[PDB]
């Protein structure tokens, strides 16, 4: 019966979480997972309103003696507008991508992002690429804009200062895990984050509807 | 007599400093003081035009073996618009505040800021909060916008690039002091910064009028 | 003859590189070279669309026991609008420039920038200043805006979010070289960057026309 208000409230509880996230009041989140030759995983996460981005350098461990980055997986929350996703990369600690005079400052990589799904629902977006063995490090920057459900100008006369503030307010986290197993068990799963593991298995929590 | 031009110029000297600061040509400044279990104090200061903010992580010293953060005091210069103040925090190195799906990206904490006064003049604003003993660290972000004395649109077609530049131009300082006494004697007082100590004593310099 | 299409294409190849850089699709780049008492050189480079800036602290090596910064050379790519260049500095790890109440948040230093030329062509802009011996460090911030060839409003309703993204996407590099010779041989020259050495010799590559 629909006299089951406990069930109805539980249903609304989950749904409202899903919907608040995709409102412009909600966060847009990016994760950069760097996979090292020793099986360890380094993750950078930043969460912010309106837009979010990361600019990082992943270096060979122990002054060049330890493990080296082998691959990168970039994850965006479902609140991102996939068409706004941009990436700039260098394979070096020294401006790797050809010459400044001829470089485009970014590529629109949205079309390469796969949908991470649980129960038919999009829990995130994933772009995975491996690094050339010939390289010991990668400088990488990625950026995404929150879906704008309306025709609302977040960058209009009055609203632009809020976006400037969003830049100050963004929170960044950096963690290293010993293996993807630890990553899944202690980072991804407990926080209900979207993820694809090495076996192409999807993680995350469907909240709609 | 008002034939005392030395006195009159001294009066204008002080007043002009007070007033330039609160003009849009002046700085808005934020300080984040982190109080550690060993009595030491770590301070982060950033100063910038138009708006300013800080995003930091305060961790337990010596890889988790040393002292731990116990409390935070956030200070804004008098040039801040208290109503624009925003704060986002996590108690963890891992996205502490519940779940991303349900998180508001900030809280307006202005109403909790006390006025730091010297001689009846507001020299700054202070928000103090203690950290749960149960936690070994805190990731914290705070943001404030300069008071806009006029109806001037700093984020208008032409002026927005200046605000973007203000972001590049902001200066950040990080210092650690052995005790609040050292902090007061060698940081707060010499630089004429506003402050409240553990005994609720106010520091700073009245310049008006 | 103009039947030499190999020559004509080579000519267009070089020219197009020059021109793309100065289009709003191209990068604006800044370098900050810090010259240390031991002859070593530390360089910070950031490259980004629309505008670029750096905010750094150059400290005495080995916790204050090693070499100390003696001089700074700031280089901008030719795509910068020299009139938009701004600099804010402190000689301390503690808000060096007088008192916050009376500080202008930056100086327009464009008029002090020399043109670095190769073959009559501007390959960059250079501002060089020495540091007071009395100081062990310098906190420095510099900012420049890309030349806007048109009357195009990059900070208009729609375009402002792209500039916000440009902030996320900017790539920063930090390198230390043992002597200016190494710097020239392994950093400046291989990457075709503009530069002036200690003997006032100009480096870079003319690409026009």
């Amino acid at each position: 019966s629909n006299r089951d208000f406990r069930g109805r409230e539980q249903r609304l509880f989950n749904s409202e979480q899903y919907n608040y996230n995709s409102s412009l009041n909600g966060e847009v989140s990016v994760w950069v997972y760097a996979y090292y030759s020793d099986g360890s995983v380094l993750v950078i996460n930043k969460n912010s309103q309106y837009k979010v981005g990361i600019s990082e350098t992943f270096k060979v461990l122990k002054e060049g003696s330890g493990a080296k980055p082998r691959a990168i997986q970039i994850i965006f929350s479902p609140s991102v507008n996939v068409r706004t996703i941009k990436m700039a990369k260098g394979n070096a600690v020294s401006v790797p991508d050809e010459y400044l005079q001829r470089s485009h400052p970014w590529e629109a990589t949205g079309i390469k992002y796969r949908k991470i799904k649980r129960d038919g629902e999009i829990v995130g977006y994933s772009h995975y690429f491996e690094l050339p063995h010939e390289y010991n490090s990668i400088s990488l920057a990625v950026s995404g804009v929150h879906k704008n459900p309306s025709s609302y100008n977040v960058g209009s006369a009055h609203n632009v200062m809020d976006v400037f503030q969003s830049c100050d307010l963004a929170l960044r986290f950096c963690n290293r895990y010993w293996a993807e197993l630890e990553l899944v068990n202690h980072y991804i799963s407990p926080n209900a984050y979207p993820y694809l593991d090495i076996n192409n298995h999807s993680y995350g929590v469907a909240l709609s509807n």
